[PDB]
């Protein structure tokens, strides 16, 4: 079992405090501030109560190499073109690309089901002056390395360009803020923000 692109997911995380655990997905709505936060699940009594703010997409799934040089040959440059028919190169750049398996180390684009926008790295902090963590949110366009987040293995047991099982707690770095998609204990609920501190994530189609 292998995660695969365009595949529609929910990641969690694990949440516990006061002697108490629990799992939590990332959610998220197409209004407002776009801001992402989390959606307690299985309280009473099973999976979150609204699975479709914490529905994503495994849109792209492309190296850290790739996608950069990619966003580098799309600041100043004539040629580059995909698709030069330009439908039939279309199609065939479409029907070659994938579906495509998870690679360990791989930035991957996560677009929010419900809103269709993706999952994204502000640069605005909003939580503190120092900068810590930054706010994560829901972003239309994906031109960037924002709205690209690097899986990272959670234990000494997968390995970089490995193959990423369903089930396996990845590890989400934004590609433009080099911070991790932490998981926060605001006021007395939890929260997502991109910080400096890793947080294991459980994304599992769905």
């Amino acid at each position: 079992q292998f995660l695969r692109t365009d595949d529609e997911v929910v990641l969690q995380c694990t949440a516990t405090i006061h002697k108490e655990q629990q799992k939590l997905c990332l959610a998220a709505e197409g209004f407002g501030n776009r801001l992402c936060f989390l959606e307690s699940t299985s309280n009473s009594k099973n999976v979150p109560p609204d699975l479709s703010i914490c529905t994503f997409v495994l849109e792209q799934s492309l190296s850290v190499r790739a996608l950069q040089e990619m966003l580098a040959n799309t600041v100043e440059k004539s040629e580059g073109q995909v698709d030069v028919e330009k439908w039939k190169f279309m199609m065939k750049t479409a029907q070659g690309g994938g579906h495509r398996t998870l690679l360990y180390g791989h930035a991957i684009l996560l677009r929010h089901s419900y809103s269709g926008m993706y999952l994204c790295c502000l640069s605005t902090s909003r939580s503190s002056t120092d900068k810590l963590a930054f706010d994560v949110g829901l972003q239309e366009d994906t031109t960037g390395e924002a709205c690209w987040w690097t899986i990272h293995p959670a234990s000494k047991q997968r390995s970089e360009g490995e193959k990423v099982r369903v089930g396996d707690d990845l590890i989400l770095v934004s590609v433009s803020s080099e911070r991790y998609l932490h998981l926060s204990y605001g006021n007395s609920s939890w929260h997502v923000d991109a910080a400096f501190q890793q947080t294991l994530w459980s994304v599992a189609p769905i």
